[PDB]
């Protein structure tokens, strides 16, 4: 259980010790405008993913922190966001927990 792929094709995403806890916790529960409820993962780090179009703030579940949609690079499902133009750190990924497999390195 120490790597993180896509679950729908394999593609490698993140690993566990990437984990970042963004205000106390590694996770965050959010909604979108469209109700949506997503169980969000603070990762310091990712790889193979594809980061779509240019950042925005609008809606911005992390406070002072523009977002792009993180697709995955391989096979094109919403992975989570990544965000950047804040502080401490400046970027980092909230993956969506349910669209990932954890397995062995
Ligand atoms: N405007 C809009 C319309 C439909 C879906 C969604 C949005 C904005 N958004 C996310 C983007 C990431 C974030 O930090 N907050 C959100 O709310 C969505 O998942
Ligand atoms: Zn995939």
């Amino acid at each position: 259980a120490s790597i993180f792929r896509c679950r729908q094709c394999g593609q490698t995403i993140s690993r566990r010790d990437w984990l970042l806890p963004m205000g106390g916790d590694h996770e965050h529960v959010v909604f979108n405008p469209a109700g949506m409820i997503f169980r969000v993962w603070c990762f310091s780090l990712a790889q193979g993913l594809r980061l779509i179009g240019a950042p925005s703030g609008e809606f911005s579940w992390f406070k002072g922190y523009d977002w792009t949609i993180a697709l995955c690079g391989q096979c094109g499902s919403h992975l989570g966001w990544h965000y950047e133009g804040g502080s401490q750190p400046q970027t980092f990924f909230g993956l969506i927990k349910d669209r990932l497999a954890e397995g062995p390195a």
